[PDB]
């Protein structure tokens, strides 16, 4: 409790590739990196030689491996996988001392899924059953590990920004990854890490739409995504206050679009022109709230046509509702309390700054009918 040394610096990555930690699966074990994903509820591994992949799963080397007999066939907007169905031994060799007998799929074809040039091979999916496929009768990772062992039904996440690393505490909390105190917001419904934003801010200025627009249809934190997606109506409003906090300098129109980036000559790139994003988060007592600031930083991306540094912006317009993606991530530890049902955020202890403003956590903020802003 409160101090998992072994488990810090256990995540990898590159930039806009994604965060993934070493897993292995199998007996004997086979190593695979695997991205580590709260928006997702499948562990789903490649398990053929596709060319982007380092590695694959190599289910007839694995004397535990037990076939399901079942196919699963799965689409999202960027392409698909398939894949056969079995359980096998899944350990984390950077994570806590236990094997735990496992759902995974084994992806026997995929389009737009890998990335080419990327070092992970599979997706841990760590949000829950409901949103499982088939169904919400395959039970993701995460529950088996809380149901096999001792291990607490919690885990929390450090993304450190721009290569990249962080921690996935699986267990508990560190408290060497973060500063000042935790606040916490309730999980509304536990499908998708859904939780539920009551104002939003920018240079402390309020977009002032009723609420059910910052929710609408849902706000959920996920880790396998890269940009703060915001809901059409309420990316409008967001976008048009950091273009007018901004007239100082100029940039295409292109650019707030994410269809263009934008460039300065090293080390030029203004950041105190743009402003702070505040959201507030529904807190765990009647009418009251807490905020978490994010910094330009975590909104414009490097990106590395041009020998200079250039970004991309990443927040960008959204039909499925609020994501705060590892754009906010990456400012905050993020503590996903599944036995309490909430969401806790502190201060990153790694987060990217300047020497003027730090990303912050602040409460106790009074708002009232914040049970209004959730959309039914
Ligand atoms: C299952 C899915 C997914 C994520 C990624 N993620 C990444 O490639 C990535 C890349 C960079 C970073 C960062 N930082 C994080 N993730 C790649 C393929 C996927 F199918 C689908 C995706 C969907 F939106 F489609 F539902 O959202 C989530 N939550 N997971
Ligand atoms: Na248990
Ligand atoms: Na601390």
């Amino acid at each position: 409790r409160g101090s998992f040394v072994e488990m810090v610096d256990n995540l990898r990555g590159k930039s806009g590739q994604g965060y993934y930690v070493e897993m292995t699966v199998g007996s004997p074990p086979q190593t695979l990196n695997i991205l580590v994903d709260t928006g997702s509820s499948n562990f789903a591994v490649g398990a053929a030689p596709h060319p982007f992949l380092h590695r694959y799963y190599q289910r007839q080397l694995s004397s535990t491996y037990r076939d399901l007999r079942k196919g699963v066939y799965v689409p999202y907007t960027q392409g698909k996988w398939e894949g056969e169905l079995g359980t096998d031994l899944v350990s984390i060799p950077h994570g806590p001392n236990v094997t735990v007998r496992a759902n995974i799929a084994a992806i026997t074809e995929s389009d737009k899924f890998f990335i080419n040039g990327s070092n992970w091979e599979g997706i841990l999916g760590l949000a829950y059953a409901e949103i499982a496929r088939p169904d919400d009768s395959l039970e993701p990772f995460f529950d088996s590990l809380v149901k096999q062992t001792h291990v607490p039904n919690l885990f929390s996440l450090q993304l450190c920004g721009a290569s990249v690393g962080g921690s996935m505490i699986i267990g508990g909390i560190d408290h060497s990854l973060y500063t000042g105190s935790l606040w916490y917001t309730p999980i509304r419904r536990e499908w998708y890490y859904e939780v539920i934003i009551v104002r939003v801010e920018i240079n402390g200025q309020d977009l002032k739409m009723d609420c059910k627009e910052y929710n609408y249809d849902k706000s959920i934190v996920d880790s396998g995504t890269t940009n703060l997606r915001l809901p059409k109506k309420v990316f409008e409003a967001a976008v048009a206050s950091i273009k007018a906090a901004s007239s100082t300098e100029k940039f295409p129109d292109g650019f707030w679009l994410g269809e263009q980036l934008v460039c300065w000559q090293a080390g030029t790139t203004p950041w105190n022109i743009f402003p702070v994003i505040s959201l507030y988060l529904m807190g765990e007592v009647t009418n009251q709230s807490f905020r978490i600031t994010i910094l330009p930083q975590q909104y414009l991306r490097p990106v590395e046509t041009s020998q200079d540094d250039c970004y991309k912006f990443a927040i960008s317009q959204s039909s499925t509702g609020t994501v705060m993606g590892a754009v906010i991530m990456e400012g905050f530890y993020v503590v996903f309390d599944r036995a309490r049902k909430r969401i806790g955020f502190a201060v990153s202890a790694c987060h990217v700054h300047d020497e003027f403003r730090t990303a912050a956590v602040e409460g106790p903020f009074v708002t009232l009918d914040m049970e209004d802003c959730g959309y039914n």
